[PDB]
């Protein structure tokens, strides 16, 4: 529960990004879409069931450091400091997500 709290925590800053990570993270525009349609009033609700789907995926390789290389990548450095912030324990959800 505390980690769905924290993925929900990104998932509430992400916004459109989402499809942004989403592809750096080589999810497809197939599984991206189907995201969307499965969620489809909101990209709150997107971004936390795309974040739940990379973890099902990399599981102990979906990491905060993981995530932060994206997250730089696509110029959303706000949620970095926040990963890397005393909020997320310093990038300890309990490292990775999983």
């Amino acid at each position: 529960e505390r980690t769905d709290i924290r993925m929900a925590i990104v998932a509430d800053h992400l916004g459109l990004s989402w499809t942004e990570l989403a592809r750096e993270l080589n999810f497809s525009v197939d599984e991206i879409n189907q995201i969307r349609v499965e969620n489809p009033n909101s990209l709150i609700s997107q971004s936390f069931m795309l974040l739940k789907k990379w973890v099902t995926r990399d599981g102990k390789n979906a990491t905060t450091d993981a995530l932060t290389s994206v997250l730089t990548k696509i110029n959303r450095i706000d949620i970095v400091t926040l990963l890397e912030g005393p909020i997320f324990d310093y990038g300890n959800i309990s490292r990775s997500f999983a």
